[PDB]
């Protein structure tokens, strides 16, 4: 049948009232009152800078959409990429199973691109740009994007996309009359970890949560793709790495595989950056090595955080000629990104003098067996990996290490330093190490485990109960985690925060429910810091989670439906 119902708007509500015919007002279907009834309408994130939607909704012919690129570059190929992609955006607007009137205006797009050859991912890249709508002649619609870069570019036709509106009452497809946009992130790394090792996800599943990423100016992803648990990389100089480590044949990433993530990443501008964990974190692939010790050591407790144990021999030269080639290989297809991930979280001195051969090798220098001994070891191999690293991307580029026994702020210079390592921080936001790191200049990627690890809340996996940083993380807990707040004076030394997805618990079922909408929730806080709430968020963010839906994400449900078509009615 049809729709029966109209909204109004009535004190930044929009509030459900019948369609009686006896009226001379037009009727304003849902998401046509939200549009200018909520301070920033349907933008997810609202923009930074001016945020113009002005009154008006014009309707439009979805077959008249014209994109036109005025500068051409090296970037030509991501641009026309972009540009073909943006119908597809718009028809997101437009709910399954309906169809638009083929009437109303034209839509000529024109994207200026003022440096069309930069195309490279960095921390310093310009993801600003301007969006300008406004009516052009009687019968059509000017859309003009202005940007630095491509990455700015594209950024606008995904907020560009945002303000076509469907109304199902008429089936007319609708677009903001006038709009005047400026926008650029607070932060410039906005990113999701993905640990493919502890479970395998399909690489359709990652295209589709980079899909999910791009729609919400997200930028990088964080590929885990190692763990004790599996090795899927396809490292071709290491083969028996894969061969032995994958959980099956088909469970890899092979180099054409990661080849078309990484290339599918750069048209999204989503920075697709590797991890490989060590030393610990290690063990599935790397039998009959005789390189690592303590794999599937038992009793587990007593050697390492969650079964199976395994870490790297550093004592072993040989280990870093393995190193030096997975590196390589590694490069090789990661062939984007500006940063290497090398993990250097939970390193266990048990393991590590449960070694003969460690044993002997500390001796021989001179070290003793307690603690503080294994730091000088675990320096020992950071060093020489670091190294290898630099040899592989064939330049030095910026490292990133976990927040750990070897990165606490009160010895961390005796080991590192704040120009080649960035550190990632899953302590609590009010641990004093936070504090510590930035008054020693180090910069940080936020990843909070009270507030950005995804994996928390669900049953236990060893054992009974709930898994260990339960509760499960709202969007509203993620949405008030602030890095402004959390570092204050030393806020432009945090590069931005990353929601961690750990797989013990999820894998290609879960991975669209795990992520979304929670992950918008980050991507606001990221790209504006807001001032505000999650409650001045909170209409907004019930829209983008039916627009991930209409995309094809299984996305979690946040609230009943009943709650979107009648705001202010479900509160506490
Ligand atoms: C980087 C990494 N991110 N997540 C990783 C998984 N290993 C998590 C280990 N772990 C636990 O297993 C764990 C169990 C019970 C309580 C706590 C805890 N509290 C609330 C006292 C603080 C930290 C951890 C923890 C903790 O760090 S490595
Ligand atoms: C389209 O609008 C832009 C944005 O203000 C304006 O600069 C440009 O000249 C217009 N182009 C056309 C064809 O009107
Ligand atoms: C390592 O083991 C030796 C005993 O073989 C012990 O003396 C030393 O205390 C141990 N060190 C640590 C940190 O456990």
């Amino acid at each position: 049948e049809d729709v029966v119902w109209r909204w109004s708007c009535d004190n930044g509500k929009c509030v459900k009232l019948k369609n009686d015919p006896r009226s001379s007002e037009p009727a304003l279907s849902l998401e046509a009152c939200k549009m200018f009834c909520n301070e920033y309408g349907l933008l997810w994130p609202r923009p930074t800078g001016e945020a113009d939607l002005g009154n008006f909704l014009s309707k439009i012919n979805l077959n008249s959409i014209e994109v036109k690129i005025l500068k051409k570059g090296a970037t030509d190929d991501l641009m026309e990429a972009a540009a073909k992609r943006f119908k597809e955006q718009v028809s997101l607007a437009i709910p399954r199973g309906s169809t638009p009137k083929l009437t109303g205006k034209a839509v000529d797009v024109y994207l200026v691109n003022e440096n069309p050859n930069e195309k490279a991912f960095s921390l310093e890249m310009d993801e600003s740009y301007g969006l300008r709508v406004s009516p052009s002649g009687a019968d059509r619609v000017n859309a003009t994007i202005t940007a630095n870069s491509f990455f700015g570019m594209r950024h606008g036709l995904e907020t560009l996309s945002q303000l076509f509106v469907f109304d199902d009452i008429r089936d007319h497809l609708l677009m903001v009359r006038d709009v005047n946009i400026s926008d650029k992130p607070v932060y410039p790394y906005r990113g999701i970890l993905l640990d493919t090792a502890r479970n395998y996800y399909s690489i359709e599943s990652i295209k589709r949560t980079i899909e999910a990423m791009a729609a919400v100016k997200l930028n990088t992803l964080h590929w885990h793709i190692t763990d004790s648990q599996s090795f899927p990389f396809v490292t071709t100089k290491r083969p028996n790495l894969y061969k032995f480590g994958a959980l099956s044949p088909q469970k890899v990433y092979t180099k054409a595989a990661i080849r078309e993530v990484v290339r599918f990443g750069l048209e999204r501008g989503v920075r697709v950056l590797p991890e490989f964990d060590a030393p610990a974190h290690v063990g599935e692939g790397w039998q009959d090595t005789d390189l690592t010790v303590c794999f599937k050591a038992e009793p587990w407790k007593s050697y390492c955080v969650e079964p199976p144990c395994g870490q790297l021999n550093p004592t072993k030269d040989e280990l870093y000629q393995y190193l030096e080639d997975i590196y390589s290989d590694m490069a090789e297809v990661f062939d984007t990104t500006d940063i290497f991930h090398m993990g250097g979280d939970e390193v266990s001195e048990a393991c590590w003098n449960s070694s003969d051969s460690i044993q002997n090798f500390m001796m021989q220098n001179r070290w003793d067996l307690d603690k503080e001994s294994f730091l000088k070891l675990w320096n020992y191999f950071q060093q020489k990996a670091q190294d290898k690293a630099y040899k592989a991307f064939g330049k030095k580029l910026p490292l990133i290490l976990w927040t750990s026994t070897l990165t606490n702020y009160k010895h961390i210079d005796d080991y590192l330093n704040k120009d080649d390592y960035i550190i990632q921080v899953w302590t609590t936001g009010v641990d004093p190490q936070i504090k510590g790191l930035l008054e020693k200049g180090y910069r940080l990627i936020m990843s909070n485990y009270d507030a950005l690890y995804f994996d928390c809340g669900y049953g236990a996996w060893v054992g009974a109960g709930n898994n260990w940083c339960s509760p499960y993380i709202g969007w509203q807990k993620v949405y008030d985690n602030s890095p402004a707040v959390i570092a204050l004076e030393h806020r432009d030394q945090v590069l931005g925060g990353e929601a961690a997805l750990w797989s013990e618990q999820s894998d290609t079922s879960t991975l669209d429910g795990r992520l979304w909408p929670r992950a918008a929730a980050l991507a606001e806080r990221l790209w504006a810091e807001p001032a505000t709430s999650w409650q001045d968020a909170e209409y907004r963010m019930l829209h983008i989670r039916e627009r991930f839906v209409r995309m094809g994400i299984q996305a979690e449900s946040l609230q009943p439906e009943w709650c979107y078509q009648n705001e202010g009615y479900c509160y506490s």
